[PDB]
RNA sequence: AUUUUACCAAUUAAGAAGAAUAUUAUAAUAAUGGGUGUCUUAUAUUUUAAAUAAAUAUUUAAAUUCCGUGUAGUAAAUUUAUUAU
């Protein structure tokens, strides 16, 4: 298994790209790893203000 | 009458489009694989899968550990955005 073997596929380095990944993805593994974006840590919620 | 010894020296101003829709970086608005001298026929032209990736991250702490390979929302669609004869 490429991933497994910790082999750099990727289509900008070699043309290449692993067969188990998705073609899209929402948000890039650092957007998820960001919680403070995602979680009520601080940032406020509703920004109406009846 | 006859006839001028042997050897030894040096590179510089360039005659005429015989040099530009040029070389490199730079545009954050396009994009189904560009192919001209091409020019029916689609049983014969199908690439999809939750993972570090043509998507790429503002600090020195603590901390697992026999050389600590290491830092968080900054604004919630907010303007760092892969641009372009």
């Amino acid at each position: 298994t490429p991933m497994m073997l910790n082999i750099q596929n990727m289509m900008w380095w070699n043309g290449k790209r692993n067969l188990y990944r998705a073609t899209y993805r929402e948000k890039t593994w650092y957007e998820i790893s960001r919680t403070g974006a995602f979680t009520k840590g601080r940032r406020p919620v509703m920004r109406q203000k009846y």
